[PDB]
């Protein structure tokens, strides 16, 4: 249990738009936690597609809260779009 732990975190939006579609979003954002728990600094490193996953992310990252006392400054969570009907969160 080393590092900082979510404590509040809800899963990508998933917009049935994309799943006619037939695209599997994966973007990879890096966001720095604070010692309050409070996600901050996110910033989208690699998107593609940039323009069809990118802007249900930071949505839910500003929504997101770690535990306390335990800031990461500089985390990585795939946003994978599984077709299965769920996100990577295990």
């Amino acid at each position: 249990s080393t590092g900082p732990r979510a404590l509040s975190r809800n899963q990508p939006q998933y917009p049935a738009r994309a799943q006619a579609l037939r695209i599997e979003g994966r973007v990879k954002v890096k966001f720095d936690v604070t010692s309050a728990g409070r996600v901050e600094n996110v910033q989208i490193l690699s998107a593609q597609p940039a323009n069809m996953f990118e802007r249900e992310v930071k949505n839910a990252m500003r929504k997101w809260r770690y535990e306390a006392g335990k800031p990461g400054s500089g985390l990585v969570v795939n946003i994978i779009f599984r077709l299965n009907g769920t996100a990577q969160i295990e």
